[PDB]
């Protein structure tokens, strides 16, 4: 028979996919099944991950070719509650209301001036009780960007944009993006982190 386990390990060991995120493992164990949302799936780690687990997902992402391979692994799995679509997430408005919102490491690579809007859609198209995670790159005294990412948080900024939700997890700890300064070592920013729960 068929085993029916789909951990971090799945599509992670079968596809070449980069392990599900491990604000996405986490933010599971609080946040139920539901009508979801995955902003800049990417390879769609996380999207598939959810899907395999009950979660019904849009997965919406700019780049055709990562969709495609969404798309493919979709129909090896028979992921029937896995939706996709090609989105310019700086020229995008949406209307669902949706249990569970989720933008890992994508904010960043948008126009600061998508920022407000796209954060500001996502609050309103959230249902009472349901959540948002975000991580996204910061630029900070201590740390300041030396990528030039087009978008990034400054320091309160992310928690700025979500008083009144109740923030099960929030930090801006430093971190480290997976490419490397001109010594090779990877280099370290913080990323702002945040579960948070609609009232
Ligand atoms: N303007 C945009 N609209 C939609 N997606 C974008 C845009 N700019 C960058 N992205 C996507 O953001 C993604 C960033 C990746 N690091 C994947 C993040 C993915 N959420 C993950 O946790 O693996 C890429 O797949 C980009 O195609």
């Amino acid at each position: 028979g068929a085993m029916v386990i789909r951990d971090e390990n799945y599509f992670t060991d079968k596809y070449e996919l980069t392990r599900t995120h491990s604000e996405v493992l986490e933010a599971v164990k609080v946040v139920k099944p539901g009508k979801t949302l995955d902003l800049g799936c990417g390879n769609g780690r996380n999207s598939l991950y959810l899907a395999a687990n009950g979660y019904d997902v849009d997965a919406w992402d700019k780049n055709a070719m990562s969709i495609a391979n969404v798309e493919r692994i979709k129909s090896i799995e028979n992921l029937d509650n896995l939706h996709t679509r090609v989105v310019d997430l700086n020229n995008l408005t949406f209307d669902r209301q949706y249990d569970f919102i989720l933008s890992t490491v994508v904010l960043m690579f948008l126009e600061a001036k998508t920022i407000p809007g796209l954060i500001a859609n996502m609050q309103r198209c959230t249902k009472p009780g349901g959540y948002n995670l975000i991580v996204a790159a910061m630029d900070t005294a201590d740390y300041p960007c030396t990528v030039g990412f087009p978008f990034a948080f400054k320091e309160g900024e992310l928690r700025r944009y979500y008083e009144g939700w109740e923030r099960v997890k929030y930090n801006e700890d430093v971190g480290e993006l997976h490419r490397t300064d001109a010594n090779g070592n990877r280099i370290k920013l913080r990323f702002a982190t945040m579960l948070a729960r609609k009232k």
